[PDB]
């Protein structure tokens, strides 16, 4: 495919998941060859693994002082979307959590795309790889197309579930919210995170229940979302990517840490 | 006490904890005699236990098709700061939440108080007298003075407390907070209600643990709220109350029905 960018300004704001404060966002247009990369108190930075300060239940970036909270929705959407040259203006300190998915950034993004010539220049899986971290596994392997699965092991109701994704299936994927399980909860308002979280923006599980009225878009939408954060992490190999990733019981931390030990062997 | 009202014209506003919806107050000075009474879309609502439509989670009242929810706070505060006659506008369908308390509302009013030339008739409780309903218990017997107690017997962490409420305490429970267990949270939402609940304007506990990462304000909070609900609810006799009131495993449902059953005894 060919490098990708928006038509003209686009811009979105809302209350960031775990701040709690607001923000807002401008994705300016780029030329050819330019990139992702964001835009923050006159500070530019890329969205690439060099830049990951933090992977605790979001992925952040930041330079010189400057940064950024949860960037892998906007990004999977992005890299979803192949989407290769841009600048994410952020005024604020994380990107807005809106409802909870990719689904009004995709939606938007989807409108205002912008052909340009010339061929994208993929990061491809050349061989076998695989990394651990405690039960938790992520394994990538050669593939023509994107592929990703994730399966997850969850204790309560929902089980033994995976999802796989593939290209021509974004649309079952942009949708799946944030989710969280009760005895989730406590732990993440005390280290200071989830200030912004609501039923609104979450979905939260209970031990066997759906505390959320709206219930579940789908059946695994957990481990849809996964799929989707996954992907947007995927994306800070600094292009968008082919090969075919399985992830069990993954999470941003692992992602990252995949990522860099995949880029590290100068692919 | 001589009768009392307001100063002068005082207002608050916020969301409403069921509605969710956005509302705004006008306390009203009254003449004396006039007693407390709310005032919705050109309708006066008497705050008498007839006019009682509605006493699952909170105490509705209503008139000539107008409505207003969760008066209880706003009715137990000037019940506590003996306000007699004033008039309770209310642009909405339900006095707001505010922080789960009777805070905001006790601390403005104290202050904007003014004393009437006219003794406060109070409504006697003259003999004993006890309403059940499964397990749920209210008795009331005479009292120079007014005195509330509420003994829970929490299925959670919280087991078995009571506390008790004297003339001279009311800083001791108009900073209770509102409170839910984790469990049915689902069910309120479900029924309709709760759409403007947060753990900024209400306190969730677990089955063993506090959601809420600022913690309980007293160790038994919970009951103490209890106890503000009833002395509101009480008076929907149409003025302050004397007696010596036990509750046992109460809720604004069994308190009207007391109220009612009590009143209906001409007193
Ligand atoms: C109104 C009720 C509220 C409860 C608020 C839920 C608390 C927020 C929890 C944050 C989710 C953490 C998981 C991170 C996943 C992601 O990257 O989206
Ligand atoms: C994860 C859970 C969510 C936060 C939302 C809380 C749900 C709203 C509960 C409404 C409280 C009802 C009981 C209080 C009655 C009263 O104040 O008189």
């Amino acid at each position: 495919g060919l490098e990708k960018t928006v038509k003209e300004k686009l811009s979105f704001e809302g209350v960031g998941i775990h701040t709690g404060e607001y923000s807002k966002l401008i994705i300016h247009p780029e030329k050819e060859g330019t990139g992702i990369r964001f835009f923050k108190n006159g500070v530019y930075i890329p969205a690439r693994h060099e830049f990951v300060v933090h992977t605790n239940h979001s992925t952040d970036l930041g330079f010189k002082g400057q940064r950024i909270k949860t960037v892998e929705h906007i990004l999977s959407v992005l890299h979803l979307l192949e989407i290769t040259n841009v600048t994410i203006e952020v005024i604020g300190n994380e990107i807005p959590i809106l409802d909870g998915s990719g689904w009004e950034f995709y939606e938007a993004i989807r409108k205002n795309i912008l052909n340009q010539n010339r061929e994208i220049d993929y990061f491809v899986v050349e061989e076998p790889i695989i990394v651990e971290d405690e039960g938790r596994l992520i394994k990538a392997e050669p593939s023509d197309t994107l592929e990703v699965t994730y399966e997850g092991e969850f204790k309560n109701f929902l089980g033994r579930q995976k999802f796989t994704f593939v290209e021509g299936n974004e649309e079952e994927i942009v949708l799946a919210r944030t989710f969280a399980f009760d005895w989730e909860i406590e732990h993440i308002k005390k280290v200071g995170l989830g200030k912004g979280g609501s039923l609104k923006n979450t979905l939260v599980l209970g031990k066997d229940k759906v505390y959320n009225p709206e219930g579940l878009r789908y059946e695994n939408e957990p481990v849809r979302h996964k799929v989707f954060d996954l992907i947007g992490d995927l994306y800070l190999l600094g292009s968008p990517v082919k090969g075919k990733f399985y992830s069990f019981r993954g999470g941003h931390s692992l992602n990252v840490k995949l990522v860099k030990e995949l880029a590290k062997k100068q692919k």
